[PDB]
Parts: structure tokens; C-alpha cells; sequence
């Protein structure tokens, strides 16, 4: 025991890894070095292009990275699209994800189902999304398709949510924002503690003074109908993605955080919104938090001397 494993950081404009490489030298079990130190048994890396190819090279050295290459495939607006229309096992299933477009600065099934809509009488109001990068609520498809071609960034048009569930007093609409972490084996864990985001129509709700919404002014619970559902699409975006992940053959291991997007109706439904690479969190919790991602993520394959996670 007492082993004294290393590491590197190549991304310190991140908070919560900045957080975690503070919990690491915490055990004084740990030890940075130089940016470009290959001797490295773990690498906090940067949020784009990180140089998986120089690892598992070493000799004798396991390495653990921050990042699942090509999970972007699930974090990319466009991205997310393309793999949920391909994956059959859920474009059937498949009742939670608004029904969008990527238009080529496609966007031909857009108006055809543009139409539909205009011809039967029901919302017909779409939203326009950048990859990477503005945005655009409208109704006139052609107010739209010749709005993304003076952004030449290759956008996606999903379908506005008309009906949104809001709160009171204020009368103001929100969003969920989960935290899931998938280890080297591929164990989904589920940070207990989420966050609203809401506006005027703006603070941060949490999950204990949200339940209480959902009670004390509503008929129902949290769990028996909003984190039944998340802990389903988390579940399943995932599953879809584990085989062009799964590091069970690279010479190295990797972990990650996502940061999971939610949106609620008054029909009471939740619909997925976006899935987050390298998500940050709430100050009063990347302490809670960090030291998961150490206990679950970290230490599990770089062991140490000696309630807050689901395991879907
Ligand atoms: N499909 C949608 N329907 C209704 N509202 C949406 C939809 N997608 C996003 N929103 C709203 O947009 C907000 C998020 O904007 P955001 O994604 O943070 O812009 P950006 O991606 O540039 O940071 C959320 O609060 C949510 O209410
Ligand atoms: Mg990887
Ligand atoms: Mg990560
Ligand atoms: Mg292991």
C-alpha cells in the first residue's frame, strides 16, 4: 500500500476539475507535474482535442483520462440527432427526444413535416441551434431555413415546447440539470442533487425546495413521475453509446462527467434538451460532487489506505 500515484492537468480554466485536483493532493496520495509530463497515471485534459493518441504508450504505466473519446457523438446538438434516427432500439422508442433537423448551410423532411403541421391545425413553432457555437424561435420554416445560411455553422431545428410546466409565484419557466458519471467499467451514477435554472416570465431551484412545489401546490412527487422518467433517457443514451466507447480494448481507461438537460410540460412530461462534455456545476455542490468522481471514478482503479449515486 501507500503507493504515490501522478498526474497532470491540461485544462485549469475547469472548475470541477480544479476542485478535484484539489481533493487529490487532499490524500497526499497524489502528485502533479508538467503539462507535458507523459508519467502521468491520470490527466485532467482540455475540453476539445485532447491527444489520446500518447497514451497507453508507457511501459508499466496505467492511465485513466477524464474524457470518453468520441462521446461528443452524444454531446454534439447535430450529433445527438444523427444517433438517435440511426439507433433503432430507440428512434421507435423514442418518445422523449423533440423531433429535429440538421440543415445543410436534410432540412427537405423539415418542411414536410412543416406542412403536416400547418395542414392539421397545431403548433408549428420551431427553434433553430447552433453545434458548438445564437438562436432563433419561429414559425415561417423559410424564415428559418434562410436564417441558418447567415450563420454557415450548421444548424439543427428542434420543436419549441409551447406547453411548458412552470412555478409560482413568478410564473417562471425552467430547466433540470443532472450530473451522471461513467467509470472505466461503464457504471452510470447519478449525482442525487440536480438544479433548476429559471428565469423572470433567474435563481437556481434544487431538488429539495422543487419537491415541495410539486406537492404543497401540485398532486404529485419527484420521483414518482420526473426522476422515473430522467433515470430512463440518462439510461438509454448511454447504452446506445457504450459500443463506440467502450475502452475495453485501448491501452488505457477513461471516465466522464455528463451534464444531462431537462424539460418538463404541463401534460407533466420530461423531454431531453442537450447532454453536457465537460458540464460545471453549482458552487454549493463541486464539493459533494468532486469527491465522487475521486471515491467512484478515480480511486477505483487507483486505490487508497483505508446514498449520493444510483446505479442505473
Ligand atoms: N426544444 C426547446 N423547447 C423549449 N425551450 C427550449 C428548448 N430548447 C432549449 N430551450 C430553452 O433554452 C434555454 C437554454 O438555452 P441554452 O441551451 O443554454 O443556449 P446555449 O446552448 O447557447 O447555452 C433553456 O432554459 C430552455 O428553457
Ligand atoms: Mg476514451
Ligand atoms: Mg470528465
Ligand atoms: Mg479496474
Amino acid at each position: 500500500g501507500s503507493f504515490t500515484y501522478t498526474f497532470v492537468v491540461r485544462d485549469e480554466n475547469s472548475t470541477v476539475y480544479a476542485e478535484v485536483a484539489k481533493i487529490l493532493l487532499a490524500s497526499g496520495q497524489w502528485k502533479r507535474l508538467k503539462r507535458d509530463n507523459p508519467k502521468f497515471n491520470l490527466m485532467l485534459g482540455e475540453r476539445n482535442r485532447l491527444p489520446f493518441g500518447r497514451l497507453g504508450h508507457e511501459p508499466g504505466l496505467v492511465q485513466l483520462v477524464n474524457y470518453y473519446r468520441g462521446a461528443d457523438k452524444l454531446c454534439r446538438k447535430a450529433s445527438l440527432v444523427k444517433l438517435i434516427k440511426t439507433s433503432p432500439e430507440l428512434t421507435e422508442t423514442c418518445t422523449w427526444f423533440p423531433e429535429s433537423y440538421v440543415i445543410y448551410p436534410e432540412r427537405e423532411e423539415f418542411r414536410s413535416s412543416f406542412n403536416k403541421k400547418k395542414e392539421n391545425e397545431e403548433g408549428n413553432v420551431w427553434i433553430a441551434k447552433s453545434s458548438s457555437g445564437g438562436i432563433l424561435i419561429s414559425s415561417d420554416a423559410t424564415e428559418l431555413l434562410d436564417f441558418i445560411d447567415n450563420q454557415g455553422q450548421v444548424h439543427v431545428i428542434q420543436k419549441y415546447l409551447e406547453s411548458p410546466l412552470l412555478l409560482e409565484p413568478g410564473h417562471r419557466k425552467f430547466d433540470i440539470r443532472s450530473w451522471v458519471l461513467v467509470d472505466n467499467q461503464y457504471n452510470i451514477y447519478l449525482y442525487r442533487e440536480g438544479v433548476l435554472r429559471t428565469s423572470s416570465e433567474g435563481n437556481e431551484m434544487f431538488f429539495e425546495e422543487f419537491n415541495q412545489y410539486l406537492v404543497t401546490s401540485l398532486n404529485i412527487n419527484l420521483e414518482n413521475s420526473i426522476l422515473c422518467q430522467i433515470k430512463e433517457i440518462i439510461r438509454v443514451c448511454l447504452s446506445c453509446l457504450e459500443p463506440a466507447i467502450s475502452t475495453k480494448y485501448l491501452p488505457y481507461h477513461s471516465f466522464q462527467l455528463f451534464g444531462f438537460d431537462f424539460m418538463v410540460d404541463k401534460n407533466l412530461k420530461v423531454w431531453l434538451i442537450e447532454v453536457n462534455g465537460a458540464p460545471a456545476c453549482a458552487q454549493k455542490l463541486y464539493a459533494e460532487l468532486c469527491k465522487g468522481i475521486v471515491d467512484l471514478a478515480i480511486s477505483s482503479v487507483f486505490p487508497l489506505n483505508e446514498n449520493v449515486f444510483i446505479k442505473l
